[PDB]
């Protein structure tokens, strides 16, 4: 039918925000053209030859000619959710870079073909909670997010230690 | 204490999905606090003007793009005072070319402040979708530091829709 494919890609990161606060990794979200965060990636067409195949195909388009430099395997995969409203098998897979890897996406990503279409920006994922115990992880939670890409998230960050 | 924000924007001519009029591309970021605000920050002491703390906080986050053009007062909008902190936050808007904005995004993860202070820059989509919460509406759900969403909200009415 239509299965969907979106990635997370994370590097390891020694930098520490603020010289103190350490940042542990590098996680790229996007800012979809419907306001809501979520990954990249997107749908499996007919043509593609096998979920991987397709998905490599969409980080290409939404991240840009940097994404082609690693490419998500099988072994990469994670979760599928059933979208049952609109029925869609939603498939999830989890990519390590290195941070220079990582940096090379975001450099290039605003020359991907859906920059500033699909795709309004990239952003991070801030893993660290503030000394106000609200600011970092728990309020980038509270933002707005498209489908199952929250539980994916944090399905990532638990699987992982976090 | 003064703080210092300014909203960058061009015409953008491009249709998203071949229909949809962006009208013009609007620039925030992602905050290190997990909100979406504008990029600038705290001006002090040494920094003679409001301008010169702005531009040099722009020059800090957006990195040596906003080395190219200069916000002034002609560009000021608004000072929204947050109680609490006891600080003034003072807004601009500052008009560029689709080429000079693409080239500040393009330029963003080289400034000084990307991972840290800055996590990423978002466009604000200005349209909304058939279902009528699609873009703008779903947008203005998220989290937003401080003042940052009335600025972005009265800059729109004042140009922009
Ligand atoms: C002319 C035209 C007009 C369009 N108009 C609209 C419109 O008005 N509204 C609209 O919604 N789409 C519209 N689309 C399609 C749009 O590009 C999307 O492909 C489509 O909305 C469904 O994909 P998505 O945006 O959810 O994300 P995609 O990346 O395309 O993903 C496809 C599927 O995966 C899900 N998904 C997306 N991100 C994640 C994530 N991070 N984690 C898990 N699942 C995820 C989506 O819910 C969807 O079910 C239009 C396309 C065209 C060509
Ligand atoms: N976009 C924004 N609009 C208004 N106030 C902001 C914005 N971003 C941060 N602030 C506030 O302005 C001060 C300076 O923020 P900062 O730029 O993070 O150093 C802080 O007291 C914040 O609460
Ligand atoms: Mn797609
Ligand atoms: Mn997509
Ligand atoms: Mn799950
Ligand atoms: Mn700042």
């Amino acid at each position: 039918w239509r299965h969907a494919c979106h990635a997370l890609l994370y590097a390891p990161d020694p930098g520490m925000l603020f010289g103190r606060i350490p940042l542990r990794y590098a996680i790229l979200m996007q800012m979809r053209f419907d306001g809501r965060l979520g990954f990249p990636g997107g749908f499996v067409d007919t043509q593609d030859r096998s979920l991987e195949d397709g998905l490599n195909r969409e980080l290409r388009e939404e991240l840009g000619e940097a994404a082609a430099a690693f490419r998500v395997e099988r072994t990469d995969y994670r979760s599928s959710h059933v979208g049952s409203g609109p029925r869609v098998v939603a498939h999830f897979y989890a990519k390590r870079l290195t941070l220079e890897e990582l940096l090379a996406v975001e450099a290039g990503a605003t020359r991907a073909k859906d920059h500033g279409l699909e795709v309004l920006g990239l952003v991070r994922v801030p893993l660290y909670t503030l000394r106000d115990g609200v600011g970092g992880l728990p309020t980038f939670l509270e933002n707005s997010f498209i489908g199952s890409a929250r539980e994916q998230l944090l399905e990532a960050l638990q699987d992982l230690g976090l």
